């Protein structure tokens, strides 16, 4: 139910705080910036506007990514079919 | 039916709008680039041409990415099978 | 069959066909990189080191991303279940 | 099983090894990078940190892309659902 979707929130979440906190202090980026990348990565979009620099932390995004991606592709899904279309439907009902 | 898909159509360009206008007043885009920055980005995409500089905007390019990708890629979906599909066995009808 | 699969692929064909076309003319592309390009468009990945310069280009490039994506990834699909699933397991039967 | 999720695996990983020949030799990277390359392109991230500079580069990478998305993807699809998901199921069981 909400459960589920509620457990994967928070699995992405962790997720991506792991990612904000590698790329925080082995890649130096402000903890903003670790952040925005991390999604940026894992929802493939991938600006480059951030990309790793150090061997450690391109090894880290190749496992992040594999690792990673399946999550978040799930959590986007359950998002848009166990909420974002709930709520259209509710918000088509005429009154 | 159709209107199934033409409701996506319209949830599709007002999401592409509010990026518009987002991008457009917050990081000092042209519309033009605003709105092509939009799609390039909820498309997964990301050329990185753009990008968004400000701490703001980092932050609602995270929201907006999870927020706008699964209604974009619902209605690439719809686009692909209710759409282009038939369209494209009508042109293979032989005559 | 295959013939849905033959489809596809010219289909597919045609559409990277279209992008080079355009990128080439109104881009200034070398033929090879905009066919290159838009490739790396279509299937998301999305390097940025091409991406449009004029405003025809950009609008364009919004347009052939929405229409492109459906059918390439269809393509792709289709590539991977009937055709390379296939002859993986057809390289796996021991002798 | 197991098995069809250490086939993918192989695949995958042998695919990989392919493009950071192909990409060490042809285009002149470090294994390491190489490597990251391949996968930040197949995954479809695409930072554009790393691309193709000469013509037989670009040519490879057209082709790479469309035989390794679908294998690549396929590898996720099944590490999220026979992999991840059971584990998750399993670190959610309450002693
Ligand atoms: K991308
Ligand atoms: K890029
Ligand atoms: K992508
Ligand atoms: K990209």
């Amino acid at each position: 139910k909400d459960k589920e979707f509620q457990v994967l929130f928070v699995l992405t979440i962790l997720t991506l705080i792991s990612g904000t906190i590698f790329y925080s202090t082995v890649e130096g980026l402000r903890p903003i910036d670790a952040l925005y990348f991390s999604v940026v990565t894992l929802t493939t979009v991938g600006y480059g506007d951030f990309s790793p620099q150090t061997d450690f932390g391109k090894i880290f995004t190749i496992l992040y990514i594999f690792i990673g991606i399946g999550l978040v592709f799930g959590f986007i899904h359950k998002l848009a079919v166990n909420v974002q279309l709930p709520s259209i439907l509710s918000n088509l009902v005429p009154r």
